[PDB]
């Protein structure tokens, strides 16, 4: 019994921290096999950062510009390229501990854990939710760039993000491993806003499935809804909208708990237009949207 | 700028976890050096649980009962012996990756990361604190007894708990490494109920702190209080009561902002009074007391 905010052991991605130096700018960069992943604006000074060209400042970079270490042991670098918003710098040696891995690009409403990092060393971790406006809420400080986040499967390590920067609001931004942004964001110290933080619906409805199983279920009632009447609550509250296919997605928990999903859409309607009167789920006063269906059955099962 | 629930980086105790089978009973076990500590419960049935002799059951078992299993290699057994409610399985073999170590009792009021496991392997990490009560609010289905609580100082690893059982109400209690419960707790399958859970005072000024540095003040006011003022309406609210020792923990929080500790007491106290009126406070729509003082100055300054 018991449902908390859950991380990944971040073992296996400890082993891949190295610190990435370039001129005056220090930041995080992850090595898997002979190739060390770092933002590229790891090339960039705080003044170069205002209307950066990348191509014209990585022009004065060479291999022994990009100072790479590894706990206290410095690697060596034979080649470096830029690919999109990431630099990959290969080196002379392949990570003794590189896991198994894959780069996925993962969609908005998926959870991933972040293992924050300075200097190429491991300062915490925490699990978090790519959001709908593609910005992720994070806790990173000058020099967390080049942290990344990932889900594992059993003993595979599958990167989904880089960190890259911090917006004017306080929400951060950041790549895939390709160095492909997610959202609209760019690499530039510019007047970027984000869009509505949307609740991640399906999310909210899967930690409702949690919380019964675990045993608070004040919030159950005895009514009924339709995808569509639903929907109507879900817009007036800035929800995203629920499809057949978040339905089938909840169907596991649906199964298992005895409650129809159209049912505890209802508990759910009923809890956005009345509030939650001062009580508790789960030890939250507001409607958890970072954890996935996923992420509940995994927890509430015990897989490893 | 952000700030989340934190764990510690979880890799040097991932190395450490073991399974420890007994009978038909699994669990998990920590491995340092050539020592493997588990719950004593390891040696008895779901029937001995009611009512244990743990001294004439233990008196059954010989070191190749203890069978225990470090990822898919078996550790040998040369040795055991019950201290308190735990077992000192002593192996053959020193593990190579035992991290530097220390056994610490935490005081209520102290957060820890949790490595929660199954079979020996880790599932997930988390942070959580000890409340005032001696129970923790965790996430431990069957099968993750075993599995600890610790806290890191650079490269020191201090472990704090080791989990044992869940009370009827869903809460957890343990014990640390010395096999010695917190608080009051047994481990037999008897009515074992929790006091009250009272809320860590310090720890929610510390998250004003760190609210406040962050960019939420909504809930700064134009007032002040003493400490038997804010006392009076702590009692009200079943709040831990501030003590001048809180006082002086607070004040490296109190410099950095420049609010008196008396002033964020004063805040604290409209805030219990009132309530939060529908808002959120660093996402969270209830009062935070899982980040100590030190958890808060860490987090906001990046300590590896």
């Amino acid at each position: 019994s018991g449902f908390r905010k859950m991380a990944f052991p971040s073992g296996k991605v400890e082993g891949c921290m190295v610190q990435v130096t370039c001129g005056t700018t220090t930041l995080n960069g992850l090595w898997l096999d002979d190739v060390v992943y770092c933002p590229r604006h790891v090339i960039c000074t705080s003044e170069d950062m205002l209307n950066p060209n990348y191509e014209d400042l990585l022009i004065r970079k060479s291999n022994h510009n990009f100072l790479v270490q590894a706990g206290n042991v410095q690697l060596r670098v034979i080649g470096h390229s830029m690919q999109n918003c990431v630099l990959k710098l290969k080196v002379d040696t392949a990570n003794p501990k590189t896991p198994k891995y894959k780069f996925v690009r993962i969609q908005p409403g998926q959870t991933f854990s972040v293992l924050a990092c300075y200097n190429g060393s491991p300062s915490g971790v925490y699990q978090c939710a790519m959001r709908p406006n593609f910005t992720i809420k994070g806790s990173f400080l000058n020099g967390s760039c080049g942290s990344v986040g990932f889900n594992i499967d059993y003993d595979c390590v599958s990167f989904c993000y880089m960190h890259h920067m911090e917006l004017p609001t306080g929400v951060h931004a950041g790549t895939d491993l390709e160095g492909n942004f997610y959202g609209p964001f760019v690499d530039r110290q510019t007047a970027q806003a984000a869009g509505t933080d949307t609740t991640i619906t399906v999310n909210v409805l899967a930690w409702l499935y949690a919380a019964v199983i675990n045993g608070d279920r004040w919030f159950l009632n005895r009514f009924t809804t339709t995808l569509n009447d639903f929907n109507l609550v879900a817009m007036k509250y800035n929800y995203e909208p629920l499809t057949q296919d978040h339905v089938d997605i909840l169907g596991p928990l649906s199964a298992q708990t005895g409650i129809a999903v159209l049912d505890m859409c209802a508990s759910l309607k009923e809890l956005l237009q009345n509030g939650m009167n001062g009580r508790t789920i789960l030890g939250s006063a507001l409607l958890e949207d970072e954890f996935t269906p996923f992420d509940v059955v995994r927890q509430c099962s015990g897989v490893t």
